[PDB]
DNA sequence: GGGGATTTAGCAAAACGTGGCATC
DNA sequence: CCGATGCCACGTTTTGCTAAATCC
């Protein structure tokens, strides 16, 4: 899997950044999203779900804090149905909304994921 | 007193995360 | 028999909708 697993990877980075990459259309690339699940939780002890996520919400949030995009931009480019459910999922990661973070320096680099 | 941008609400519906099992 | 796998059941979590607050 480590070979496997270690390329998932990869093609994840090279995409969040626009799609949906639910486990479904993660699971077209190799096995069963039950079995991609089970190899990726043994390979990085992280379950697929929450670690796609977490890469979406750290990513959101260092363009936050790097550009002027607009949230709502930031919404439907990470694949996100609305302001409202990334307002949401942002406040749910982060404990402070978009915006409020986005305007706050202090707020660091407190709860970033990186990339594996 | 209005208006757009943000944030929250609340419940059902869909997606996760996973262990036990049937299969390849 | 073994082990990599697909699968289903099911407790948890997150999203889909729909409105509505709050802020500025």
């Amino acid at each position: 899997d480590a070979i496997t697993i270690h390329s998932i990877l990869d093609w994840i980075e090279d995409n969040l950044e626009s799609p949906l990459s639910l486990e479904k259309v993660s699971e077209r690339s190799g096995y069963s999203k039950w079995h991609l699940q089970r190899m990726f939780k043994k390979e990085t002890g992280h379950s697929l779900g929450q670690y796609i996520r977490s890469r979406k919400m750290t990513e959101i949030a260092q363009k936050l804090k790097e550009s002027n995009e607009p949230i709502l931009y930031l919404a439907e480019r990470y694949g996100f149905e609305s302001q409202q459910t990334l307002t949401r999922t942002f406040k749910n990661y982060f404990d402070v909304p978009p915006h409020k973070y986005r305007m706050t320096n202090m707020q660091g680099e407190s709860r970033f994921l990186h990339p594996l």
